[PDB]
């Protein structure tokens, strides 16, 4: 039923666009980059009604004790980079290690997301992202918030992952 998802990623990669697409089915062209906020979507995934509580983490860099305990209640994570930025791909490792830290676990459900797949300025290879996703034991998804491609499939896969982490 309830699954706390966290869309992590560097400023700009389209975490808020991928949030507002899953929740409202439209491309927002200007969501405040200083606004970090949570959003729930009741969707039915594979027979089971699921209240996905998605946190779009997007503000300033803080690491308070409050924020640890907060991201430790996050059960699953979308590591969101943009195909049109390399720093955004190199930041995916950083996000994964903050998750491994706050979760005290090597085995936390994650899904690599190569956002902005519609732009013709690919700087991050699909092989790279598959290589980075195969080293983590996580699925890799290429998405487009502008065109919703892979959006559902991304968040849905993450919950399928979280489903598989619970039967373990
Ligand atoms: C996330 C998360 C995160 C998790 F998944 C899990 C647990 C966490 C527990 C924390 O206590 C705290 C976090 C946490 N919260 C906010 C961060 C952040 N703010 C700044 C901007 C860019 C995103 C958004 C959010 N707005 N930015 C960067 O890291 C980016 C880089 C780029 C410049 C320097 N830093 C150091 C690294 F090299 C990479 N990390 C952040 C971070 F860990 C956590
Ligand atoms: N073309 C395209 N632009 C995107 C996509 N996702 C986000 N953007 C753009 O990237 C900019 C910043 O994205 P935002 O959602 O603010 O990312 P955040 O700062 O990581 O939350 C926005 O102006 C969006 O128009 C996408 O899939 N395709
Ligand atoms: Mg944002």
């Amino acid at each position: 039923t309830e699954y706390k998802l966290v869309v992590v990623g560097a400023d700009g990669v389209g975490k808020s666009a991928l949030t507002i697409q899953l929740i409202q089915n439209h491309f927002v062209d200007e969501y405040d980059p200083t606004i970090e906020d949570s959003y729930r979507k009741q969707v039915v995934i594979d027979g089971e009604t699921c209240l996905l509580d998605i946190l779009d983490t997007a503000g300033q860099e803080e690491y308070s004790a409050m924020r640890d305990q907060y991201m430790r209640t996050g059960e699953g994570f979308l590591c969101v980079f943009a195909i049109n930025n390399t720093k955004s791909f190199e930041d995916i490792h950083h996000y994964r290690e903050q998750i491994k830290r706050v979760k005290d676990s090597e085995d936390v459900p994650m899904v690599l997301v190569g956002n902005k797949s519609d732009l013709p300025s690919r700087t991050v290879d699909t092989k790279q992202a598959q290589d980075l996703a195969r080293s983590y034991g996580i699925p890799f998804i290429e998405t487009s918030a502008k065109t919703r491609q892979g959006v559902d499939d991304a968040f849905y896969t993450l919950v399928r992952e979280i489903r598989k982490h619970k039967e373990k």
